């Protein structure tokens, strides 16, 4: 039976929102894994660890907002397994930042495909939701990660452990 | 090569900590799923939703503390997929509370098996970690969920939607 | 029928908790009796009276925490008569302090037997409960009472009513 | 030998005060038992539990004031065993309230018999003590418990677990 | 003659506590020596000096708590010479941090042997004392020192005097 | 090779400063031992214990200032074992105060010999250091301990446990 609230909400959009919820939860899990890598005693970069833990908690918030959207529009949430991150060892601060850049660009591509679907189904509320809450967040995240990668490369990372140490203090510390 | 920090930390304990990290992340995901079920427009119990979202965020903290422990002791974190919850539809406030009770007792049983292992490997630091940060938390969680189940049953849930409405306001609201 | 909360809680542990509840209530009653002895007009040591009344109220709190534990774990409270203290006349400040020392060491021995049982039944939550809330409390109580007995003996109690008077002011007063 | 303070204090009054001390301690123990019944996971009415625990602590204060009176008048305190409550399972909020009503009327009858004795022995200080500190307290307690019993009966207790739940929140909660 | 407070306290446990007191005083002396090495005009790392002086004062507190425990349990303190540190010249910030790591792991091993003894003598109060006040302190200390060693190695210490200078400012300074 | 800072600092003065550092650490250890003697349950004079613990921590500060002096002048610290106190049992408050008096006069004699050496080597900076930071401290310490010994003797210590009790409260308490 049709939800009493549902209006102009295509079944393909509903399914795509469920896919996006899984992707945001996956991103949360990737950042959680990265964070505790930097907490290892043989890595020991505490501001890298705090930066990625914050990004993990952000992504959980991104997922919860999409779950709230699904219910606002009268769709039904269907959850899937959250796959483990492809990587147990992230190697260095520079490599983790490059992996985060690549993650945040795949999430953006998924959101752009979701916006194209919403446009094709003439769902301006969903278009505005994506634009307002997700697309500029992603552009800002990608720009920040690019900036971080550039600085770590210019400073001599990953071979310079002094580069990663000083970036941890001065950019992330900090 | 052996971590420079590692002392009295058995390889079986290290593996069991990695298993427990996955279980805590799984519990976080179960509570996330339960929370947004109560946010559906055709369920609409906002204090059930907030209660379970808080429990989800707690469990993420439980996982992060175990990741920090692994690194404190010189073990190595190895992550696995976070399985989706077995349930997409949690049916009622009473049923979700019963499922949470059953989840929090399985997590407790895993922690008791972890404590038995730590005891068998003569690891008093790990025993104290489990006792201090996990075992009484679990006893309190189980007692609270039992209390909630009892009240919902006595009030007439799940058949009485008025019971679940009033429990949402007065116990969870609240 | 089994409590919906009960997990890893042996029936022998449940019975031993009920025994301990009675012992804590008994200790509360002993200290109540001691307190009002020092309120008699022919004893008249008001800080001895306040010290023992505080210890009485503490013990009631110890009993209530064990009652809460019984319910947290899904056991059932069964109460017994609270026996009157073996003594109506406590004779002196020194003698009451010696009787309190002997009481607080019997309570400790009961708690150590309860911990041995919890250990034998592989109940780490109950072990941690006893260690966290009871065993160091008892060690501190026993040490304080020993200290008090020593000072009263060194000052010349019980034969010196001036010793007990001055201890009442300066140590208990006070 | 006669206390240096004793004046106009009959030996029968002294004995009756000792009886009343035991009764007040018994009442304290009854309310303690009732309180933790409502803390069970299969009863779970936390404001019933707090209400009865407060009444328990009140009664201990009633006992201590009578112990102080005994010494003020030059009598000698003699303590007896505190009998366990006649009931381990109090069945419901309504039944516990009825049992408390019956307890508070038996305590009142004992205090009225104590006042008749004080009157017959021409002890106006003891009459005034009873009137000032005990008799209106009892009338207020009995009226409050009657009010509570009436409301629980009108709301449909004990068969309505919703009645007891809502009384717990709104009258005792509360 | 037996202390009036002593209960369930084995003579082997008493002796082991005296050994541990000496070890904690020794650790205090090692850190004192390390601190003033970094105060030399030809070493001149003032935050290394302050870090180790703080660790020295901590260890004195660890010793004093064990002396208080000995008396709480009715044992008798017997002191031994505090041996001088094996090292007059600690060579570098990295080497001192490695020596501190090795010291804090030997202290941990002594505390684990003390806990095994307490367990074998069925002394749950002493087990809880060790777990509560010592074992997690040690795990945290060892993890922090491991982290410090890792960062100094990654930054290029000891050959890079710039590495030790910058670690002194940014991690210890500071 | 000669320290770049060293000027007018004789090698005999450098060695004598190292001897004095050991003596101050020894004094710290003596007072630590005395403090915990008064913490025993069969001694139980808590203000004697706090007085001596404070004196212990003072002496550690005296040692650290001499270590800083050694480095200020370009000398090299060389540490020796800290001998255990000659006494495990200090017998009484009066005896401990007499032992402290004798300790503080031996430390003074060592400082006067150090000043004679500095004078003979025409080292006015070292003379002024000793005069400014040590010699009047010692005169004050010796005068205070003499005062304490006198009062304890006049009050009837050590045979009067009441004397030591009251001195603990009124002079040290206090
Ligand atoms: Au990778
Ligand atoms: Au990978
Ligand atoms: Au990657
Ligand atoms: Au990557
Ligand atoms: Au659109
Ligand atoms: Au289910
Ligand atoms: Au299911
Ligand atoms: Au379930
Ligand atoms: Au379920
Ligand atoms: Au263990
Ligand atoms: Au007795
Ligand atoms: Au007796
Ligand atoms: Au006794
Ligand atoms: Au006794
Ligand atoms: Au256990
Ligand atoms: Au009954
Ligand atoms: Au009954
Ligand atoms: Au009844
Ligand atoms: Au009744
Ligand atoms: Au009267
Ligand atoms: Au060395
Ligand atoms: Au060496
Ligand atoms: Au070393
Ligand atoms: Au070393
Ligand atoms: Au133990
Ligand atoms: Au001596
Ligand atoms: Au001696
Ligand atoms: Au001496
Ligand atoms: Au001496
Ligand atoms: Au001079
Ligand atoms: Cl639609
Ligand atoms: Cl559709
Ligand atoms: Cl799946
Ligand atoms: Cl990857
Ligand atoms: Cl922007
Ligand atoms: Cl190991
Ligand atoms: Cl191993
Ligand atoms: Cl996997
Ligand atoms: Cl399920
Ligand atoms: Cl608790
Ligand atoms: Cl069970
Ligand atoms: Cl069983
Ligand atoms: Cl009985
Ligand atoms: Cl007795
Ligand atoms: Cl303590
Ligand atoms: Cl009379
Ligand atoms: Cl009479
Ligand atoms: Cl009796
Ligand atoms: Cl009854
Ligand atoms: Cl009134
Ligand atoms: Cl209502
Ligand atoms: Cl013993
Ligand atoms: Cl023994
Ligand atoms: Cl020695
Ligand atoms: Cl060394
Ligand atoms: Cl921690
Ligand atoms: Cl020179
Ligand atoms: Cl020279
Ligand atoms: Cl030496
Ligand atoms: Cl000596
Ligand atoms: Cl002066
Ligand atoms: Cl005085
Ligand atoms: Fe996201
Ligand atoms: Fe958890
Ligand atoms: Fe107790
Ligand atoms: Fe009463
Ligand atoms: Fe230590
Ligand atoms: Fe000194
Ligand atoms: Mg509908
Ligand atoms: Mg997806
Ligand atoms: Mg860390
Ligand atoms: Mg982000
Ligand atoms: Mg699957
Ligand atoms: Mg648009
Ligand atoms: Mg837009
Ligand atoms: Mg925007
Ligand atoms: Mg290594
Ligand atoms: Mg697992
Ligand atoms: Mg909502
Ligand atoms: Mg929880
Ligand atoms: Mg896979
Ligand atoms: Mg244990
Ligand atoms: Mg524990
Ligand atoms: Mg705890
Ligand atoms: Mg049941
Ligand atoms: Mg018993
Ligand atoms: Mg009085
Ligand atoms: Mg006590
Ligand atoms: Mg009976
Ligand atoms: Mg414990
Ligand atoms: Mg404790
Ligand atoms: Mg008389
Ligand atoms: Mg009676
Ligand atoms: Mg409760
Ligand atoms: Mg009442
Ligand atoms: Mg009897
Ligand atoms: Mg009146
Ligand atoms: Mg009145
Ligand atoms: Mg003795
Ligand atoms: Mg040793
Ligand atoms: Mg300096
Ligand atoms: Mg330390
Ligand atoms: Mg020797
Ligand atoms: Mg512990
Ligand atoms: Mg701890
Ligand atoms: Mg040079
Ligand atoms: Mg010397
Ligand atoms: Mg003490
Ligand atoms: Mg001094
Ligand atoms: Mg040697
Ligand atoms: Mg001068
Ligand atoms: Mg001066």
């Amino acid at each position: 039976s049709t939800s009493q609230v549902r209006q102009n909400y295509h079944q393909d959009s509903e399914a795509a929102i469920n896919r996006q919820i899984n992707l945001e939860l996956y991103a949360s899990y990737v950042y959680l894994s990265m964070s505790y890598y930097f907490d290892r005693d043989d890595v020991a970069l505490k501001n890298f660890a705090k930066y990625f833990l914050h990004q993990s908690h952000e992504e959980r918030e991104h997922a919860e907002k999409l779950m709230k959207l699904q219910n606002q529009r009268g769709g039904r949430i269907f959850l899937q397994d959250i796959k483990k991150p492809d990587c147990d060892d992230w190697e260095s601060g520079l490599n983790a930042m490059e992996c985060a850049l690549h993650l945040e660009k795949n999430v953006n591509q998924s959101l752009l495909e979701l916006h194209k679907l919403a446009t094709d189904k003439n769902d301006p509320h969903l278009c505005d939701f994506i634009e307002t809450h997700y697309l500029n967040e992603q552009v800002k995240a990608i720009k920040e990660l690019g900036d971080h990668v550039t600085n770590l490369r210019k400073m001599g990372a990953p071979e310079s452990g002094l580069a990663e140490y000083l970036f941890d203090k001065h950019t992330l510390g900090g």
